[PDB]
């Protein structure tokens, strides 16, 4: 049972930001405390698998849209805006894209894939326009995501290998020919680092904005945890934003690393309140700020885990209270 009476935390950022949650299609019912906790809270929605590749084209031209249609409709009915993650990814993405179909042991050519990439998108974005309208919740596309490794060089999926590095820019255009409307964003994660791939996303996005692709914004995953570095994700968060493009904060939780007694969750709350202080100084750049589940029982990550602002009996945490 939910905590009703408590601030509704999105409320609390309405001078700066959205504040969304990933969610599971099956977490939606009005009776579910999961959904009751998320009406609450959120103001902004994502799916957390059900606009995936796999999940909207499982096999090619059978397009199965309900399970995103149904998170939709809650968007719609909660009064909630949503992003749309995502539109190429080298995980949860069908076999099928890579192969030649009439040989299956052998790949797809640049132009069949580059083909059946825009059909793909160009079909997920006209299946929201034209079902919705101007209805349709969803503000913006990660358009690809996790497109660099961990040393900052373009990620070797089959997209890199059948295509090229310019499938990067083409996947952006055929969204923006798809849907104007939509903002476009490059997702990744370990780019609140200031390391390498920060430096990678940084010089990537500049080239490809240069070249005039219609790149708007930077999404950043923000899977941080325990231990990391205030100063780093400042600094990192300034760099991209040095681009002229938005920042998003696409999937925000925090590893543990194993240890979620009592006195861990109050380092967790510290450290929650400074990179939510953070944010709001970074405000002018900042549009959206997303956790990734709604509470620490339906978390990604693998146990022990206490994630996210409401623990595993969906009462809010020390960084709930440290925040609002
Ligand atoms: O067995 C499959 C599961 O492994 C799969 O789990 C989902 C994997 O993707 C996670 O979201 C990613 C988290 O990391 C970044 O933020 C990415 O951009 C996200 O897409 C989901 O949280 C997991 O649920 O689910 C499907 C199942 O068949």
């Amino acid at each position: 049972t939910i905590q009703n009476d408590i601030p509704d935390l999105y409320s609390v950022f309405k001078d700066y930001f959205p504040i969304g949650v990933a969610v599971d299609p099956s977490r939606l019912n009005d009776a579910d405390p999961h959904a009751q906790l998320t009406a609450k809270h959120f103001n902004m929605l994502v799916a957390e698998n059900a606009m995936k590749p796999e999940s909207l084209q499982p096999t090619e031209g059978n397009f199965t849209f309900d399970n995103a249609d149904k998170i939709v409709d809650y968007a719609i009915a909660h009064n909630m805006k949503m992003r749309g993650h995502t539109l190429l990814w080298h995980n949860q993405v069908p076999d099928w894209f890579f192969q030649d179909p009439s040989d299956p042991s052998k790949p797809a050519s640049r132009d069949l894939l580059l083909q059946r990439l825009r059909t793909h998108i160009t079909t997920v974005l006209d299946h929201f326009k034209t079902k919705y309208g101007s209805q349709n919740p969803i503000i913006g596309w990660d358009v690809v995501n996790e497109v660099l490794d961990d040393n900052g060089n373009l990620r070797n999926s089959k997209w890199l290998q059948i295509i090229g590095p310019d499938y990067i820019e083409k996947a952006f255009e055929y969204a923006h020919e798809a849907d104007p409307s939509m903002k476009l964003f490059i997702n990744d994660y370990n780019i609140e680092n200031n390391g390498v791939k920060t430096q990678a996303m940084y010089d990537l996005v500049k080239k490809l904005k240069n070249e005039g692709v219609p790149i708007n914004g930077i999404g950043m995953q923000m899977h941080i945890s325990i231990n990391s570095n205030i100063d780093n994700i400042k600094a990192s968060i300034e760099k991209l934003a040095s681009l002229g493009v938005e920042i998003q904060v696409t999937a925000l939780d925090m590893n543990m690393n194993g240890d979620v007694s009592n006195d861990a969750l109050l380092k967790q709350a510290r450290l929650y309140k400074q990179l939510f202080d953070l944010f709001k100084a970074e405000k002018q750049y900042i549009t959206a700020v997303v956790f990734w589940g709604v509470s620490d029982d339906v978390s990604w990550l693998s146990k022990p885990n206490a994630p996210l602002l409401f623990d595993s009996k969906l009462q809010a945490k020390p960084a709930y209270w440290a925040i609002v």
